[PDB]
């Protein structure tokens, strides 16, 4: 049976290009109330204009969808969750996409370029979600998406701001995760690969026309639908292919013991038996983590 | 051989107490020159006062070390990195270890818990950091740590504003490592678990003691040794235990087929095969996990 949205309400932050602009199509087309986000200025955080939102939701109607426009900054989170509530009288999907980009090695990022990526970014989303989120638990419904990248998760020469605002928005999404659950919230992060203006100056001509965004879009509408059961995930996903990510932790080692000093050249002599992968755990939890450290207590007192 | 540290000016933001203190006095006995950040307010964020800082520098001094006190905020990290300049004509080691807890389900998050967490902890160390960088590089020597949380690494109730900000060190700390490598500048990451005044809100009184910074700084100084080769790496650590995390990525599916569009039923029909770790890959880089999403292009052509 195919996967549909008929009244449901969906937001999309920066949805007049890119990835987002490929979202809002998709929901639109499944028979979501879509409101379209986009302040509409340049990838590096200059301008604002209507332009941008308006055209796609001119797209939407002539496609027979169902769409409104929002023109504020994600910055100005409740403004934008704002519109779904005048417009359709409920938020039921948010999926965070606005974000721009301040390249430079670590010594040159000032502090406006630090400031800007995180209000868009990661206090922008935070700013979005907060705004919906009583609305989601009264309904006891939500789907939200966050949009983190893989600069965040590995690390990206000349990328410094732009990773820990990506990573900590996958922080956000840790919790939101826990706190949304038996509410029926979910909360799901992605790390898309797509050719669009932001990716024009690393990528090949032909190469961004063929990382199509079109090729994200299937993985938001599915982490985004009633039938969905997944909560506090972690995708890579771009070209038609999709995975998931987890954390994998050593067994370690206990270097500490009774009644000696731990000493740095005791972790010095374990260091190859902590880095150790062979039957690492897959940590569930913090519970699970914090339980197992603090049982080490008493592991040494015996 | 013992592992020194004499003749390394060593930064240590938030010494007044806990974790930080450890640090401080861990590092002043291995023959360290020891700057001792603490703004010395309330681990809420409130209040301001040199007798924290102060404490611990005469600690110091009466156990025959070398250490000189700074009373900024790491808001400030500029000035906090100058004190290290103005004493000691030199910065080798940065510990950022400064923060404070604004716990708050998520609702109920207001825009100054959110700012202040975030401008302590991530802004904070963006600022400290940055100021050392540039003398790190022309020295070609550096050893930075980012104190990252069990709660950033996989979420917890009622701290999603804390939990983003540490995660979004971690992001910080990837980015870094690899802008620093070619420098002889390591930055790595731990999660800690120690008692506190941070963590008795949390913990019973026996666990409090129990758990002593002491068997973090073990850790703390190995990472920060020139001996150390780790770069880039985040470890749990607590009770005399330590271990280190890694991603791991499942070898996914690839939904698409050549000539049919991309459709989320597709992607719930893969769903099974797209979150099956078994023979997951262990991705090393962003080039990596980069270069196999682009090569899947190619593969759906064939
Ligand atoms: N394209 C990729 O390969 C890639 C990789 C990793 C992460 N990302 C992330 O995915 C998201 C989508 O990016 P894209 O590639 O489609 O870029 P894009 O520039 O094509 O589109 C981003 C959209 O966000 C909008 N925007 C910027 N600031 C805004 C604000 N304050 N309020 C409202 N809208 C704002 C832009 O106007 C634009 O419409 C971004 O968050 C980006 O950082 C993209
Ligand atoms: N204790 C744990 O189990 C645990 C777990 C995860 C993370 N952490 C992190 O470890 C670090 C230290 O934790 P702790 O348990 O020692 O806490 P603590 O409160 O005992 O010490 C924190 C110190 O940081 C200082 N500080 C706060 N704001 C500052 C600022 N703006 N500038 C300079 N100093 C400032 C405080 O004055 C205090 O001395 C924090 O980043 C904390 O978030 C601790």
């Amino acid at each position: 049976s195919p996967l549909r949205f008929d009244g449901r309400v969906v937001l999309v932050t920066g949805a007049g290009a890119g990835l987002g602009r490929a979202y809002a199509l998709a929901f639109a087309e499944r028979g979501a109330l879509v409101v379209v986000n986009d302040l509409g200025g340049d990838f590096k955080g200059v301008g604002k204009g209507s332009l941008a939102a308006d055209k796609v939701v001119e797209e939407i109607r002539r496609r027979g969808g169902k769409a409104v426009a929002n023109y504020d900054s994600v910055e100005e989170g409740e403004k934008v969750v704002k519109t779904a509530l005048d417009a359709f009288g409920r938020i039921d999907v948010v999926v965070n996409n606005a974000g721009i980009l301040r390249d430079r090695s670590f010594a040159r990022i000032s502090d406006e370029d630090w400031d800007i990526i995180h209000r868009v970014h990661l206090r922008g989303s935070f700013q979005v979600t907060r705004a919906a989120w009583e609305h989601m638990k009264k309904q006891k419904y939500g789907r939200i998406i966050m949009t983190s990248s893989a600069s965040g998760i590995y690390g990206n020469f000349g990328q410094a701001n732009y990773s820990a605002a990506k990573l900590g928005l996958l922080g956000l999404a840790n919790s939101l995760a826990i706190e949304g659950r038996k509410s029926n919230i979910h909360c799901n992060t992605i790390a898309p690969n797509a050719g669009s203006r932001m990716t024009q100056t690393v990528m090949p001509e032909d190469l961004v026309e063929a990382l199509k965004p079109e090729y994200v879009a299937p993985l938001v509408l599915w982490l985004c639908h009633e039938s969905c059961e997944e909560n506090g995930g972690l995708f890579e996903v771009g070209a038609g292919w999709i995975g998931k990510l987890r954390w994998e932790r050593t067994l370690g080692a206990i270097v500490r013991q009774k009644n000696h000093p731990m000493t740095p050249e005791a972790v010095k002599a374990n260091w190859k038996k902590i880095c150790d992968f062979e039957n690492a755990s897959k940590p569930q939890s913090i519970q699970e983590s914090t339980g197992s450290i603090i049982e080490v207590l008493s592991k040494i007192d015996s």
